[PDB]
């Protein structure tokens, strides 16, 4: 298992790293040293996550220990729907770059597809609890992705949660400067993503998995969803292979070309998670763990199902 995908602007995507949504503030910074220490070299952050100062410090007092130096660290962030407007994305990004303390980003995403209305709240709600949009379209936003690269603040963009017409959308854009290098969807043995990763990869698109775990942590989360963790036919792949579930279901999406970003701020879990390249899922495995898809999401976006950009009407 080769530890790192090709990207289009030919630079080098680890294809394991340390997810950071729910990573609390006071506990994120220690979650991100020890990731560095046990060997990620790939971050992946948010603005919306609210912790990317103290994912920030981690990484500096990495840096000025001598553990790794910038060029080998891939870090991830997103662009929230807040700022879709082309006047506001500069600044959007620039305030992840200050917040994080550095000077560039590997990559960059256009989290959602939707916008919402400006403002201080990440999610502005009407009277009645509906997601207030904003009069922004995907390929305005894309071409102010495209302009932080021409200025040197980020060397990929990407985008996520893009169902296949919208990536097709910006694939055709008239005068299009450069093609998405990502896409990360939610992927995990409850939604493996076939077309949509299919139709990614046939675009050299490379994709990033998102909630590998099934997200027992979202806080939406009912006692009766199914779950991933504790489900028993996975935990018996597991035992075959003396691995953990979690291991077993990160070692999944990386057998498939993808890259896969599983969340922990539990030091002894940080390091399970990474010891993932000294095992393989046989092909019965992985045609087993395939056949567990139920089209079940987790980050589906509920609030949102009536913006003209939502991404789940679409089949894929
Ligand atoms: N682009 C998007 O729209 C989007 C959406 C969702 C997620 N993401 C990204 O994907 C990352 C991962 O997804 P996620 O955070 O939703 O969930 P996840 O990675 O599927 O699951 C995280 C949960 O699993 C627990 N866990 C981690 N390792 C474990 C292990 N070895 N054994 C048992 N439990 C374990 C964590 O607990 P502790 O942390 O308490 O150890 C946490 O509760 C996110 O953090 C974020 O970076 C992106
Ligand atoms: C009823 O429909 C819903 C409910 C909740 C969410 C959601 N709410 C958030 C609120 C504040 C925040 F900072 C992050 C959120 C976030 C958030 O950061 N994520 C993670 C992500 O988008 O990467 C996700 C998937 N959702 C939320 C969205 C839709």
């Amino acid at each position: 298992m080769a530890s790192r995908i090709l990207l289009n602007n030919g630079a080098k995507m680890p294809i394991l790293g340390l997810g950071t949504w729910k990573s609390p503030p006071g506990q994120v910074t220690e979650a991100v040293k020890v990731a560095i220490d046990v060997g990620y070299r790939h971050i992946d952050c948010a603005h919306v996550y609210q912790n990317e100062n103290e994912v920030g410090v981690a990484i500096q007092e990495k840096l000025r220990e001598q553990v790794v130096k910038r060029e080998e660290l891939f870090i991830v962030s997103k662009l929230w729907c807040t700022y879709h407007e082309k006047g506001l994305v500069k600044g959007a990004c620039q305030k992840t770059l200050s917040d994080l303390k550095l000077d560039y980003l590997d990559l960059y995403l256009i989290h959602w597809p939707t916008g919402f209305k400006p403002g201080k709240e990440f999610f502005p709600l009407d009277e009645s609890g509906n997601v207030v949009p904003s009069d922004t379209n995907i390929l305005d936003t894309w071409a102010a992705m495209e302009e932080l690269v021409d200025e040197g603040l980020v060397k990929a963009i990407g985008i996520s949660n893009f169902n296949h017409l919208q990536v097709e959308m910006i694939l055709n854009k008239p005068g299009l400067k450069y093609k998405p290098a990502v896409n990360q969807i939610e992927c995990h043995p409850y939604l493996t993503q076939e077309k949509l990763i299919q139709y990614c990869q046939s675009k050299g698109i490379v994709v990033t998995a998102y909630s590998p775990l099934g997200s027992p942590d979202r806080p939406w989360a009912k006692p009766e969803d199914p779950s991933l963790l504790e489900d028993p036919r996975i935990k018996a792949i597991a035992a075959k292979h003396n691995k953990t579930t979690a291991q077993v279901l990160i070692r999944f999406p990386m057998q498939r070309n993808l890259v896969v970003i599983p969340k922990s701020v539990t030091p002894e879990r940080i390091a399970e998670n990474f010891k993932v390249f000294d095992f393989e899922l046989s092909s019965q495995d992985m045609t087993t763990l395939l056949s567990y898809n139920r089209n079940w999401r987790v980050c589906a976006l509920l609030s949102c199902t009536s913006h003209k950009d939502y991404p789940f009407h679409e089949e894929f």
